[PDB]
C-alpha cells in the first residue's frame, strides 16, 4: 500500500464504445496500473448535411477511451500533446484526490508529456476531461473528456450484498456541441482550430446546443456500428456527459439495477425506465436482454434524441418469447 | 402463469385527474387486465388568451387515462385509430419487455385497430407514449402520453416493509408544447393537424417550451377543477413527464414518502420538499393532509409555473391545528 | 410539546457563507427558537464589467442568511419590511406545514411586520423564500431565498447509523439572474426597482439567464473572500437554488456523504463527484479535505460555472500527501 513498492502492470486501451479487457472480481492484490494517451485536435464531420467540429480529443476519439482499475489500485497516466496540435491541454480525473484532480500537476504545451499518479480509492464511474486554466468549457465541449471505471475489488453488488456480473461493457460519452452559424444560416467551417474559438462561446452562452450527439457523430452507433447482443447476455452501459444533464433509456428495455450517480459503495435501484445522468459525471446500468429485435438506446429527451442527435441501437439475436410480448390481433380494420 | 389459461377482466378507463377504480393490496391471482382507447386528433384551446394547439390524444384528452393492474398481471390493450383522424399512430409502454414497448406490433393507420398483450412483471408508475417512426417527438409533445401504474400484488411498502396506503389517487400529466408565432407576434392558428408540422419543429429544436401545462391547459386544475381532499386523508399525486425534465412541489405540504423514479420495489424517501421527475418517466409521493386551505402543486422552476403554466391548485377542507403553524402578531406597523 | 409552555431562546444571525453558531446533537428538550429578518430592496453590482440587478433581499444579503434549529423545535420568525422599500413581501417556509408554508400569514407592506411561529417537525435542509401573490419567481429570481436547517436532535447519521460530524459550515445560494439588454447591446440599469419589471418578465419567459452567480454576485467566493478550511477538517456544505436545476461539485474532491434531496432522515449516498439540488429545494454535503491547496466548488454545468459565474473557491492549508497523489514527471519534451 506504499505504491513505490506494489507490482506495476501495462494495459493497452481500445476505442469506443468497447472497454479494454479486464476482470471484475479479482483475487490480485493492489497494482500501479500504467496507461498511456495522446491528444488529437482534428476536424471531424458529425452529421449526415457535412457539417464540422474543431475538435478535441484524448486518444483521437469522442469520448476517450474508458480506463478500468480496481478499488485500491494505482492509476498512472503518461499524457503526451504532441508538436502537431496548436493548445495547451491537461487531465482532471474526478476519481482522484487534489490538485483540480490532476490538472494542476499535467499541464503540457505542444511538443512535451507528463505523468501523474493518483490512488483509486472509491469505486464507481468517474469522468475524466481536459481543464486548461482561461479555457475549460471550449476544451470540454469540443470533446476532451471519458470514464474512469473503478471496479469494488469483489465485483459488483445489489443491495443485499448479491453479486452481479456482466458478459460484456460499452462506453457511451454524450456530447453536446454549439456549432455557430454565419448569416447565411449555415453552420460555419474553419480552416484552424483557434478561429473558431470566439464564435463557439457567444454559441455556448446561450445554452442551447446545435446538436447532442453519442461517440462523435449523429447516428454513430447505428447500422454497421450499432451496439450488440444475445437474448440471455447482462450488458453494462456505462454513459459520461462532462457538461451537461442527460436521461438515458433504454427502448423495449429497462434499467435492471442502475447506479444514475455512478458511485458502487451505494446500492443501485432496480426496474428503472429512465435514469438521470448529473452533468459533470458518469453513471452506469445493467441490463439482461430477455427479447432478440433492435432497441434504441437514448437520452429521453425526445428533441434531444430525434431531432439532435443523442440515440444509438442495440442488435440482440435470440428467440422471441410470447409470455412476455404477444401481438393478439395485427393491425386491421376496425368492426363497423 | 400461462396467460392464454387466466381468468380475464374488462375494465373501465376515467378521465384524468381521477383515476379508475382499484384495489392496492389485493388476494387475487394474476389476470389478464383488458382496457381499449381511442386516438382522438383535435384542436385544444391550451391557455385565457385564446391560443391554440393542434393536438392529438389518446381517449380525448392530455394526458391519456391511468391504467392500473398489479404485479404479474397481463396487460391487454386494444387501440383504435378512426377514420376521422389524418396520422398514423401506435404505443410504447415502458412497463413492457420487447418490439420497442409494443411500438412495433400496434402501428395503427386511420381506419384500423390492433390489440397488444404484455406481462406487466415490474412495479412501479411507467409512462406509455405514441411513437411513430419519423415523427416520436411532435406525437409526444402534441398530447400523447400517459401513465400505467403497476401496483405490488401486497401493496406499497415503506423503507422497512411496513404498510402504506392512499384513500384516493390522482393523476398529473405535464406537457411542455411549442406553439408557433408568426411574423406579428402572435401565436398561430392551423386549419388542420398536418399543416402545423414544419413550424412546430423549428420550435422544438430551440428547446424552449412557448408553455408548459398540467393536464392540457393553463390553469386546468383550478377554479371548479381544482383537486380537492380532506384533513386526516392520504392523496396518491401521480405525475408523468413523457419528454422533459420536471421538479413537483406541493406548497404548504411535503412529500412524505417519494418514489421520484417512480419504481415501487426501491425504498421511497420521506420528508421531500421538492422532488424530481425524469423526462421520459412517470414518478409518485404520497402525502397524509394536516391542515385545511388552498395548496398550490407546481413545478419548481418557478417561471415555469407561474410564467409557462405549470401549476395546479388542491382545495383542502377540514380543522386548521395551531400546534403546527400559528400567526403569533398580524401584519402591522412597525414598532418606532 | 405546547409550544406555549415550552423554553424560548433568541438566536443573533449572520451573513453567508458563515453560519450562525449551533450545537449539532443536542441534550435540550424542544425550544422556541426566535429569529429576526428585515428586508432590503437595493441595486446591487453583480459582475466585474458594472453590470447592476434592482435586487431583493432578507437581511441585505443574497441569499438570506442560514436559519439553524433541531428537528422538534419551534421556529419564530419576526419579518419586517421597512417603509424605505417599494414592493409587499412575505415568507414561504418549505420546512413548514400549512397557510402556503407561512405566505399567508405574512403579507407585510412598506412600514409593517408580523410574526409567524411553526413546528419544525421534519429534519433537512429546506429552502424559505418570498412569495408574494401575482409576482412570486420576480422576487425569487431578484434574490429573496435562502435555507432553515433543521438537524436531526442527535446530530447526523451514515446509512448505518454511525454519528457523522462537521467542524464548519458554509452556505451557498445560487441565483440565475435574468438581466434585460438595451438594443444596444449593453444591459440595463434601472432608476427604480418598479422599472426593471417588464423587461425582466420577458427575459425570464425565454428561461436562459444572463447570469447565473453565488452568494450576489460574480466571484463572490473568490481573493479574500475564499472559503478556507485545513487538512483534518470535514466541513458542511449547504447549497440552495430556489427556482433552478443545480449540480454542485468540488474540483480536487467528492461528497463524502451527500443528501442530495437535502433531507436527513433518508440515507446519504458516499463518493460522490457530483451532486444535483432540484429547483426549488437545498441540499448538503459533508468532506474531509485530504490536501491541502486552492479547490474550486462550482455548477459542473461549465459554461453556467466559468462563462455565467456559478464558482467560487476554498483555500486549504496543509501538508501534501504524495500517497494519494503525485506528480511522476513534470511537463518535459516528448521523447524523440
Ligand atoms: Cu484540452
Ligand atoms: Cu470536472
Ligand atoms: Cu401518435
Ligand atoms: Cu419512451
Ligand atoms: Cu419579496
Ligand atoms: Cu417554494
Ligand atoms: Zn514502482
Ligand atoms: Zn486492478
Ligand atoms: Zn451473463
Ligand atoms: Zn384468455
Ligand atoms: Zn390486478
Ligand atoms: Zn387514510
Ligand atoms: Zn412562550
Ligand atoms: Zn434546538
Ligand atoms: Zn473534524
Amino acid at each position: 500500500q506504499d505504491a513505490d513498492k506494489l507490482p506495476h502492470t501495462k494495459v493497452t486501451l481500445v476505442a469506443p464504445p468497447q472497454v479494454h479487457p479486464h476482470e471484475q472480481a479479482t483475487k490480485s492484490g493492489p497494482k500501479v496500473v500504467e496507461f498511456t494517451m495522446t491528444i488529437e485536435e482534428k476536424k471531424m464531420v458529425i452529421d449526415d448535411k457535412g457539417t464540422t467540429l474543431q475538435a478535441m480529443t484524448f486518444n483521437g476519439s469522442m469520448p476517450g477511451p474508458t480506463l478500468v482499475v480496481h478499488e485500491g489500485d494505482y492509476v498512472q497516466l503518461t499524457l503526451v500533446n504532441p508538436a502537431t496540435n496548436a493548445m495547451p491541454h491537461n487531465v482532471n480525473f474526478h476519481g482522484a484526490t487534489g490538485a483540480l484532480g490532476g490538472a494542476k500537476l499535467t499541464n503540457v504545451n505542444p511538443g512535451e508529456q507528463a505523468t501523474l499518479r493518483f490512488k483509486a480509492d472509491r469505486s464507481g464511474t468517474f469522468v475524466y476531461h481536459c481543464a486548461p486554466e482561461g479555457m475549460v468549457p471550449w476544451h470540454v465541449v469540443s470533446g476532451m473528456s471519458g470514464t474512469l471505471m473503478v471496479l469494488p475489488r469483489d465485483g459488483l453488488k445489489d443491495p443485499q450484498g448479491k453479486p452481479l456480473h456482466y458478459d460484456r461493457a460499452y462506453t457511451i460519452g454524450e456530447f453536446d456541441l454549439y456549432i455557430p452559424k454565419g448569416p447565411d444560416g449555415k453552420y460555419k467551417d474553419y480552416a484552424t482550430l483557434a478561429e473558431s474559438y470566439g464564435d463557439t462561446v457567444q454559441v455556448m452562452r446561450t445554452l442551447t446546443p446545435s446538436h447532442i450527439v453519442f461517440n462523435g457523430k449523429v447516428g454513430a452507433l447505428t447500422g454497421a456500428n450499432a451496439l450488440t447482443a444475445k437474448v440471455g447476455e447482462t450488458v453494462l452501459l456505462i454513459h459520461s456527459q462532462a457538461n451537461r444533464d442527460t436521461r438515458p433509456h433504454l427502448i423495449g428495455g429497462h434499467g435492471d439495477w442502475v447506479w444514475e450517480t455512478g458511485k458502487f459503495a451505494n446500492p443501485p435501484q432496480r426496474d428503472l425506465e429512465t435514469w438521470f445522468i448529473r452533468g459533470g459525471s458518469a453513471g452506469a446500468a445493467l441490463y439482461t436482454f430477455k427479447q432478440p429485435g433492435v432497441y434504441a438506446y437514448l437520452n429521453h429527451n425526445l428533441i434531444e434524441a430525434f431531432e439532435l442527435g443523442a440515440a444509438g441501437h442495440i442488435k440482440v439475436e435470440g428467440k422471441w418469447n410470447d409470455d412476455l410480448m404477444k401481438q393478439i390481433k395485427a393491425p386491421a380494420p376496425i368492426p363497423r
